[PDB]
């Protein structure tokens, strides 16, 4: 009965939002950059067997292009973005871009006319960069009032800096634009993502998650500097995330931005879970033992307080099908 | 100006409730066993400057010895409760005392005709002695569908058994007592409390959280034992428990029972906190190395959900006050 649009359909957490929105009797409509191309989209022909799901081609480089996609929806969860660290020059390959490419989409969503919630994918990658409280030694736990240092990073240009800037800029931005045209725009702030999804050519996040039964050295790497920084990693099952994104497109009063997360180790609480729930990869949980730190954590308490329920809510639970994705993905060699 | 009762003023918890109470406006009275035992009840005349309280006698194995206090009474707190030391009988002299001196308040609650709500104090004593969840080896979040097994208790009697029965059953004959007789009871659970209060003789009553700068064996071993029970212990700050408590009576929405709890460290974690804030005791973290084990955590959705904020959410904050209390009550020598 009702429409939604869901870009990049390819993607990781696309893909199972497309699942989610078919299951709950969506027709949906989803945008990928080469619908042709099957090594990427096999699975749209699956998804079709749920329920009505129409694809289209778009870029978020080319303007105007999301026209046709977000055309006659209800809601528009802006999922795609370009990611991909590279490097080079940052403000014009990957923020700039980053803001026109959403902007894009956005004007898409108020030619259709019909769009009454914008949800917007972004990350906590635009919360918890607070270079006041990293380091002054004492715990926190940052909320949706929080808004990584854009000056700051640009000043000092840390590791993935670019990255925490393209996200609070485009989320700004994202938000003027739907304030100038009386749009509705809800954000959702994910941290680490975890479990199965459609998308056949994923790695994202699965990558890292599961890089202490790969070995990945740059998942690895990843997840020990969030440790250093916090004290602790956060969690959350992409069908958690999924849910809690049409949550926020069907709960009238639903209203700014959102964190998403449910459970928040220690890589050695990890570690200790993997290397006892899947012994096949040799995971040595000593690898990850370390001085406790203050915590600096993320605060569950938004979406609780508005009535939204996380259904895996322990570690395992969190980690119920990710390992058997990342056998089939080819991320673990077995 | 509405008027609450509180019972046992002479308590830890209960003085705290005091506390807040007036400085909320309310008008309090609250019950000790000798009102004219000052050393024990200074605090009493000291709160009288907050505004208007009275003092009652009474005591829980003395049929209708409350119903002067609860009179009049828009709510009432039901905080007493016996210490419990181990007992021959402890069906005899804890438990059917404990489920008779709780009725007998309620008994006096009903003839006062007055009263809009009770609030009863328990704990996670009623909560988390669960058999199947504590040994399967995998991690669970209880919530408040969750009760101690008394027949499981019963049977096999481990250490504090007759604590967590006498609360289980308490709690359902006062559920019970409220149903027939129509009065509404909502339930707290609280688990491990710290903070400073105005009780000068509350020694006992925070010993625990205290346990790893004054080394008091009893307390460390509580400590250990939970820990090796669910991974982590569960702490709360008195005042945010306070609060709550108040939260429950005011909100008519509010219904049967809430767990009560904010941080869930590690005895590691813990220790290295106060090592590190509280040097001069000679804590040493390595004390309370532990191997990872599966959490067995409390659920603190339902406070929130309702619209109950805490506001100690720290480590730190959960401490901020209760080492000098301790040293005021001589559990610490500075
Ligand atoms: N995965 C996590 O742990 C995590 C955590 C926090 C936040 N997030 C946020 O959630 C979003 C989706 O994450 P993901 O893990 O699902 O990553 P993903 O699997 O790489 O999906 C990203 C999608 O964006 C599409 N895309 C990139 N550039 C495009 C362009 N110019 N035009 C059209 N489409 C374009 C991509 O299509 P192509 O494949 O054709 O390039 C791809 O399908 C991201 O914004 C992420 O930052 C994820
Ligand atoms: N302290 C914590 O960390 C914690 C944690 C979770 C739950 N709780 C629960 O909160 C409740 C209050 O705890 P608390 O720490 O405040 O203990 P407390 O300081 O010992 O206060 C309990 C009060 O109960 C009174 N009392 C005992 N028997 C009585 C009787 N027969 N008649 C009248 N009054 C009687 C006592 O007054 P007298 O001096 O006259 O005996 C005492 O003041 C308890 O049920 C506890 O189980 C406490
Ligand atoms: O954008 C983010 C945020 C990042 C993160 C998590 C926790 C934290 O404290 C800080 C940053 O994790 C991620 C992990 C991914 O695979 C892909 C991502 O896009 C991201
Ligand atoms: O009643 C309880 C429950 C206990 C507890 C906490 C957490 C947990 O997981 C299990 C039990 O903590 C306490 C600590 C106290 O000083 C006094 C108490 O009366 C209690």
């Amino acid at each position: 009965m009702k429409t939604a649009c869901v870009t990049g359909g390819s993607g990781y957490i696309g893909s199972a939002l497309i699942k989610l929105l078919l299951e709950k009797g969506y027709a949906v409509k989803t945008t990928v950059r080469n619908p042709d191309d099957m090594e990427k989209n096999s699975h749209l022909k699956d998804l079709q067997k749920l329920g009505p799901l129409t694809v289209f081609r778009a870029d978020m480089d080319e303007e105007g292009s999301f026209d046709d996609a977000v055309a006659g929806c209800d809601y528009v969860f802006l999922v795609a973005a370009p990611l991909h660290f590279e490097a080079q020059d940052p403000e014009k390959e990957q923020i700039e871009p980053a803001i026109q490419g959403t902007l894009n989409t956005m004007r898409s969503c108020v030619k259709a006319g019909t769009v009454r919630r914008v949800i917007l994918t972004s990350s906590v990658a635009a919360v918890y960069f607070r270079p006041d409280l990293l380091g002054d030694g004492h715990g926190h736990v940052l909320d949706e009032d929080s808004w990584s240092d854009v000056d700051f990073l640009r000043a000092h240009k840390p590791p993935t800096w670019s990255h925490c800037v393209s996200k609070v800029l485009l989320e700004k931005e994202a938000g003027r634009f739907a304030e100038e045209h009386g749009i509705s725009l809800v954000t959702i702030l994910p941290v680490i993502v975890v479990g199965a999804a459609p998308a056949p050519k994923a790695r994202s996040s699965i990558v890292d998650c599961l890089s202490m039964l790969s070995g990945d050295e740059a998942g690895l790497a990843m997840l020990r500097a969030i440790q250093k920084t916090s004290g602790e990693v956060q969690l959350v099952h992409v069908d958690d995330l999924c849910r809690a994104e049409l949550f926020l497109a069907e709960n009238a009063t639903a209203n700014g931005r959102y964190i998403c997360s449910r459970y928040h180790p220690t890589l050695v609480e990890l570690a200790t879970f993997l290397a006892q729930k899947y012994p096949q990869y040799g995971v040595k949980p000593t690898d990850f033992d370390d001085e406790e730190r203050p915590r600096v954590t993320m605060s569950l308490e938004k979406l609780i307080r508005e009535g939204f329920e996380y259904k895996h809510n322990t570690l395992e639970e969190i980690y119920d099908n990710v390992v058997e994705y990342g056998k089939a993905l080819g991320i673990l060699p077995y």
